[PDB]
């Protein structure tokens, strides 16, 4: 314990010796307190602008205003628990490498990454980009890097904020060790029959459709409560046998990523009364926000093969397992484990399950001691399931299926449009200027343009914003593919992504004109949260071309183009 924390902990105490205070206040129970030292939601106006009717929408407007779940403490599972779990990683583990290699991701990888600009959630140098150009950072990852060979840590510590930063060394190490999980797409579909890495919101609706095509039960989504808090240290053990697939250096590498800021972790909090606080603890999932993406797959993808066990009676007691009762685990896995995986879709801590039959809704045992308690349900309450592939909840989205006039299939993604109306209206941060602001807006409306076209509100919302913004200015700012980050005209980018490259799309005839591109029903669009049949509506719809100018007026005299007339509606 001390031994692998303590040198970060001596550490820390020094450069701030003038100030360290042993505080008997602290609100800790479940943290292990160390010590304490002195320390010290923007709207974008230019969506703004052009969603006036949503200026008296609280849903919307309120969305632009203004821990008790990580100082909880997880239980230890029973033996046949842990021995479920075990065998499972065990064998998903082996699956997933039997088509990947690990390896090192390597410096100039991570510098590439950086110049292009990413969240690697990082705190001598200003930015990250001016510390990959500096030596003397990397002879400090160097120190750090033998270190963590010699078995020791000195500079890996967390900030709290709950998203918890290191600084951007320690991430080259974590990147370094683990990127090839994200980077080589280990949960891509494709080589997890679960995951959906890099499958895109495009994508999404077809593959719970194929899931629909499975016999078996309703669909089951149950939403964990606080995922991240309920990460056990058998969970984190689990997660580590991946370095059995190593191999040299990387697999040492690998090992202290685990053991050295994993299975023990050191984080600094602010606290008011304002002081910094040093806890520590073992379990919980504290890694980089990507590495987290795939470990939460993995980890979700192993509660789910069980929980589908406990519904096909594999084993009866999660307190022991019989000698018999291994081997029945592990000839289910090896005889069907493949086709239970194509069963799900898995996102990190979110899930869809299409079991065998209905008992998977009240096979709620292992489950519970796993500590993966369902959200907002009694614990021993059988899960609701659905009966219709379109009502499913995954990623924050339910899927429409919509046919063209030419009788082909789209899948496509939806939320409440009050939702999507808000997050558009807000910006990230400050010192924007008023081009990179329009930017930004640009990358919204593109954003509804290819992947929400079937919404009249947000089809004639994004007309008018990419109407208002200059034509040639470039938009700016993990199961996702970013193709509305482009400068590419939005209807050659809609039939390259929904015909073209499309599998679920035999006829590959391009469409010609944005009419061609059918929207939901009427009825439908307004239980999905539109403004149509509404006077604000009306108004803003028929005055389109008075805020479009409105907002080219204060960006000033800039080449612009009209894609109004590309709407039956706005054709003279
Ligand atoms: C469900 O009710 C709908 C409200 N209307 S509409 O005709 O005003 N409308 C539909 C297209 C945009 C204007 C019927
Ligand atoms: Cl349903
Ligand atoms: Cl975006
Ligand atoms: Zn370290
Ligand atoms: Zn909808």
């Amino acid at each position: 314990n001390l031994d692998i924390i303590g040198k970060r902990i001596e550490k820390i105490k020094q450069e701030h010796e003038t100030s360290w205070h042993y505080d008997q206040d602290h609100p800790y129970k479940t943290w292990a307190y160390h010590g304490s030292y002195e320390t010290k939601s923007m709207v974008n106006g230019v969506v703004r602008l052009l969603t006036k009717p949503w200026d008296i929408i609280p849903m919307v407007t309120q969305m632009a205003m203004t821990k008790e779940k990580v100082d909880t403490r997880t239980q230890e599972p029973k033996e046949g628990t842990k021995k479920l779990m075990k065998i499972t990683a065990e064998w998903l583990w082996k699956e997933l490498g039997k088509k990947k290699t690990p390896r090192m991701c390597t410096r100039e990888e991570f510098t590439r990454k950086v110049r292009s600009n990413a969240a690697l959630g990082a705190i001598k140098w200003k930015s990250a980009r001016e510390a990959v150009e500096d030596s003397g950072f990397w002879e400090l990852v160097d120190k750090e890097r033998n270190l963590h060979l010699e078995g020791k840590c000195e500079t890996c510590v967390y900030n709290m904020m709950a998203i918890w930063y290191m600084w951007l060394g320690a991430r080259f190490l974590e990147f370094e060790a683990l990127g090839f999980l994200n980077e080589d797409h280990w949960f891509s579909r494709e080589n997890s029959l679960s995951g959906v890495e890099g499958e895109g919101l495009h994508k999404l609706g077809y593959i719970l459709r194929d899931v629909s095509k499975k016999e078996g039960g309703a669909m089951y989504a149950d939403d964990t409560a606080g995922w991240d808090t309920r990460i056990t240290l058998e969970d984190l053990k689990n997660e580590e046998m991946v370095t059995n697939h190593m191999e040299g250096e990387h697999k040492k590498l690998a090992e202290a990523i685990f053991k050295l800021t994993y299975q023990n972790k050191v984080v600094r909090v602010q606290r008011p009364t304002t002081v910094m606080d040093i806890i520590s603890r073992r379990d919980q999932r504290g890694s980089g926000q990507v590495v987290t993406y795939g470990l939460n797959t993995f980890t979700n993808m192993e509660a789910q093969l069980i929980r589908q066990m406990e519904g096909e009676g594999v084993f009866k007691s999660i307190q022991h397992l019989t000698v018999t009762e291994e081997i029945a685990v592990k000839n289910w896995l090896v005889r069907v484990g493949r086709e239970r995986l194509s069963r799900m879709a898995i996102s990190g801590d979110d899930c869809v399950v299409k079991p065998l039959d209905d008992r998977f809704a009240s096979a709620l045992t292992a489950l519970n001691d796993m500590g993966k308690v369902r959200k907002d349900i009694q614990q021993w309450e059988p899960s609701r399931g659905w009966n219709d592939w379109t009502q499913v909840p995954f990623c924050s989205h339910h899927f429409h299926e919509l046919i063209m006039k030419d009788g082909r299939v789209l899948v496509v993604p939806c939320r409440n449009q009050d939702e999507l109306i808000g997050r558009a209206r807000i910006s990230q941060g400050a010192g924007w200027s008023l081009r990179e602001t329009a930017c930004l807006g640009k990358s919204y409306a593109q954003m509804w343009s290819l992947m929400y076209f079937h919404r009249r509100d947000l089809r004639l919302a994004a007309n008018a914003i990419c109407s208002a913004v200059p034509s040639h200015w470039v938009p700016t700012s993990i199961h996702a593919t970013h193709e509305w980050m482009t400068t590419e005209d939005m209807l050659t980018v809609w039939n390259r992504v929904w015909i073209q490259e499309n599998p679920w799309m035999e006829d590959k005839t391009p469409v010609e004109s944005w009419e061609e591109i059918p929207y939901l029903g009427k009825r439908e669009d307004q239980w999905c949260g539109s403004l149509i049949g509404l006077t604000s509506r009306a108004t803003w719809a028929k005055n389109i071309q008075t805020a479009i100018n409105q907002v080219r007026s204060l960006i000033g005299n800039e080449e612009y183009t009209d894609y109004m007339p590309s709407m039956k509606r706005f054709r003279r």
